[PDB]
């Protein structure tokens, strides 16, 4: 994969709620440093909600791929609400941009 | 409705297949200039497939909003494939970025 494009994807779609760097802060979501090979729900200092902890799954390329591919199946209600809030704002911003750009 | 954020979303999520500018090129998808207030399937010069045309739907703020919220209502199988191909590439670039950034 192209890490430079992946960086832009991460900024746009995740960085509002997650940091990746060693010792980076917990925000809406947990810091993700050390994620690869860690069991779900094991970021130190982050208060997970009921669903995430009870998996027994190890994060890696393949589990991330399945996670991202059908998030609704696996994300808990809390994150679903936060994500839906961000997606509603993104839609309104996109439509705002389109009504400007396509009529300029 | 933040037009500048809307632009960034458009670049990331749509600009591979769409232009918005007057006289802008048709690419995988139709140029979008003048979209608002136009019926579905009426971009001049563009070769559509069946499942979009002859709707009688007029594009606007609300129909665009529903499109983004419920794409199954509007996107044909052809576009589903193009978008699914794109999302897979996105997932691989994001995962590649994460395996670098979360291990730095
Ligand atoms: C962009 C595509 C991403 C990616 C790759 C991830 N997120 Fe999130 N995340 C958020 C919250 C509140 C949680 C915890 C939910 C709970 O309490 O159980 C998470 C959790 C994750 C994980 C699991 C981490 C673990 O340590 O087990 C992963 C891998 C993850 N996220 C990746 C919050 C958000 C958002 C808030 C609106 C947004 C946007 C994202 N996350 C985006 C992404
Ligand atoms: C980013 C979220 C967007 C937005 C806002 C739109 N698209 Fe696409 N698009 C693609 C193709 C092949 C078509 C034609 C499908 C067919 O033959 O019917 C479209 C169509 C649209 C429309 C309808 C346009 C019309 O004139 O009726 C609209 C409003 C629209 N798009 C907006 C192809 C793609 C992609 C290829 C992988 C990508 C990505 C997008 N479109 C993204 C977006």
């Amino acid at each position: 994969g192209d890490v430079e494009k992946g960086k832009k994807i991460f900024i746009m779609k995740c960085s509002q709620c997650h940091t990746v760097e060693k010792g980076g802060k917990h925000k809406t979501g947990p810091n993700l440093h050390g994620l690869f090979g860690r069991k779900t729900g094991q970021a130190p200092g982050y208060s997970y909600t009921a669903a995430n902890k009870n998996k027994g799954i190890i994060w890696g390329e393949d589990t991330l791929m399945e996670y991202l591919e059908n998030p609704a199946k696996y994300i808990p209600g809390t994150k679903m609400i936060f994500v839906g809030i961000k997606k509603k704002e993104e839609r309104a911003d996109l439509i705002a941009y389109l009504k400007k750009a396509t009529n300029e």
